[PDB]
């Protein structure tokens, strides 16, 4: 699924993202914004050999299992694939897990080099939340 920006404001409020650690809803849409265009079905993979899915692109060396990246960890506990589904659901809840991690948002190398220190309201501008 494609979000709208409105539209994915308001699953993440829903799923309890508005101010979690800290982080202005703001700030998760815009990252989603710019690591997959709002697309639950974004793949990419790294130079690694691991792969980064969904819509906040979370990267199977750490996060979820995907069969397919020897020696990894798969701290959310999931398969990889899980979070391509047009229910945000696990991908928030595996983003919880990354961002409680020790560096915050800075995680999401799009997020740093793009989102912050910017002003990120403007991706909630004119929703109705
Ligand atoms: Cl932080
Ligand atoms: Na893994």
């Amino acid at each position: 699924k494609v979000f709208g920006r409105c539209e994915l404001a308001a699953a993440m409020k829903r799923h309890g993202l508005d101010n979690y650690r800290g982080y202005s809803l703001g700030n998760w849409v815009c990252a989603a914004k710019f690591e997959s265009n709002f697309n639950t079905q974004a793949t990419n993979r790294n130079t690694d050999g691991s792969t980064d899915y969904g819509i906040l692109q979370i990267n199977s060396r750490w996060w979820c299992n995907d069969g397919r990246t020897p020696g990894s960890r798969n701290l959310c506990n999931i398969p990889c694939s899980a979070l391509l589904s047009s229910d945000i659901t696990a991908s928030v809840n595996c983003a919880k897990k990354i961002v409680s991690d020790g560096n915050g948002m800075n995680a999401w190398v799009a997020w740093r080099n793009r989102c912050k220190g910017t002003d990120v309201q403007a991706w909630i501008r004119g929703c109705r939340l």
